[PDB]
């Protein structure tokens, strides 16, 4: 699909360098073992990240622009979720989130 293409160009702007500041910490699956957060899988059920969704687009794994939203906003959840409101990563990914909003609603 066309909106499929569009997702390819939702992933170029949040891996770009001018929001590298805050995307950094959503590159990547958490590491939980080099970050000691033993009780994340406790707490989130489905992690997700930016190089998996990725990966998932590029297999072809999103039927529609819909199912690619849903995993970007899993991610956010997933923070959203595990950490204290007043995190420095929570305050990350709402930056990455204006992003994100915003060039999804294009489509
Ligand atoms: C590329 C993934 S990494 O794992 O290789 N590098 C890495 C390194 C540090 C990190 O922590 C922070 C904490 C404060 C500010 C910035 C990042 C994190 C991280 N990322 C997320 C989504 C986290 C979370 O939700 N809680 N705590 C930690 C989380 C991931």
């Amino acid at each position: 699909m066309e909106q499929l293409k569009c997702c390819s160009g939702i992933l170029k702007e949040m891996f770009a360098k001018k929001h590298a500041a805050y995307a950094w910490p959503f590159y990547k699956p958490v590491d939980v073992e080099a970050l000691g957060l033993h009780d994340y899988c406790d707490i989130i059920k489905h992690p997700m990240d930016m190089s998996t969704i990725k990966s998932k687009l590029e297999a072809r794994e999103y039927r529609d622009a819909q199912e690619f939203g849903a995993d970007v906003r899993l991610m956010f959840s997933n923070c959203y979720k595990y950490n204290p409101p007043d995190h420095e990563v929570v305050a990350m990914a709402r930056k990455l989130q204006d992003v994100f909003e915003m060039r999804f609603a294009k489509m």
